[PDB]
């Protein structure tokens, strides 16, 4: 029965918050063997980075230690005038059913604009998460690729962004883009997540879940990948995607017996390096989804 396993998970996490004869609880030391694990990755060539270290590629990564796998990276073959180049500094996740559910990316660059929407267009997105501030702690941790809502179209050859609706929540906002590229539209819903800190975590996850609900709200399927990005796309790139999926299977009545949510992120970061940064950030993830368990055993 689902409800068992959903009642154990949570147990389960509450156990993980006592330390253990180190004085460590259960997501500092999974952390740290999850950091080991990476740590460990590219030093055996498992899976190398070779096309993100080319020459002509440097210019494209925000960081220089964090690289797309090769053999996950998102593929660009959308010819443009100004960049015919397939790199992104970007990932595919895979989701419940759907190899490609997610696109897990770094904030672009001035000059990967383009590349951004070059993958956006090829790959039918229509819904993009943005995880941090344009601006963070005194650094530019992100390019703006959208019009401030009331703004002209802003052009990056060969598309156009407009800005169509703004709308406000709690900790987020909800842009409505249109994106155009010679004789097609498509409309784009943008959740922009403006209260979780670099290698932090929110005072509260509440906002998180409700963001994710009402995104899912507008496109519930993995048929086509929607598109998360922070500054690196690791660290809340990363957590986000471990909820989402995680609530994904939790609809679909397929938490397994179990339910292991290390093995989770340890399969996430062999196909987008770092994929949850922190511990924090680790065991935010964990308590959001006894949260969800816990909200879904009062529909019962």
């Amino acid at each position: 029965e689902q409800v068992e396993i959903l009642r154990k998970f949570i147990q389960r996490v509450q156990a993980m918050k006592s330390p253990d004869h180190n004085g460590e609880d259960n997501f500092a030391r999974d952390f740290m063997r999850l950091r080991r694990l990476s740590t460990k990755y590219r030093t055996e060539k498992i899976y190398p980075t070779a096309t993100g270290e080319k020459e002509e590629n440097v210019k494209k990564n925000r960081y220089k230690d964090i690289l797309p796998f090769d053999h996950s990276r998102v593929k660009l073959t959308l010819k443009t005038p100004s960049q015919d180049s397939d790199y992104i500094n970007a990932n595919f996740i895979k989701g419940v059913y759907g190899p490609k559910a997610y696109v897990a990316t770094q904030g672009p660059l001035a000059n990967t604009v383009i590349d951004f929407w070059r993958m956006i267009w090829e790959y039918n997105v229509v819904i993009i998460v943005m995880a941090c501030r344009e601006f963070e702690m005194g650094r530019k941790k992100c390019e703006r690729y959208w019009p401030l809502y009331g703004e002209d179209p802003i052009t990056f050859a060969p598309f156009k962004i407009s800005c169509e609706d703004e709308q406000a929540r709690t900790d987020y906002f909800i842009r409505t883009l249109l994106l155009e590229f010679q004789n097609e539209s498509r409309r784009l819903y943008q959740f922009h997540y403006v209260n979780w800190p670099d290698h932090d975590v929110p005072s509260s996850f509440d906002s998180i879940l409700d963001m994710i609900s009402l995104m899912r709200k507008y496109q519930e399927h993995e048929d086509v990948p929607i598109c998360i990005h922070c500054s690196a796309g690791c660290g809340r790139t990363g957590a986000i995607c471990a909820i989402d999926y995680t609530w994904n299977l939790l609809k679909a009545g397929k938490i397994p017996e179990e339910f292991n949510v290390f093995n989770l992120i340890q399969e996430m970061r062999t196909q987008r390096h770092s994929a949850v940064q922190t511990k924090e950030q680790y065991e935010l993830v964990h308590r959001a989804i006894a949260q969800l368990f816990e909200k879904q055993l009062q529909l019962y």
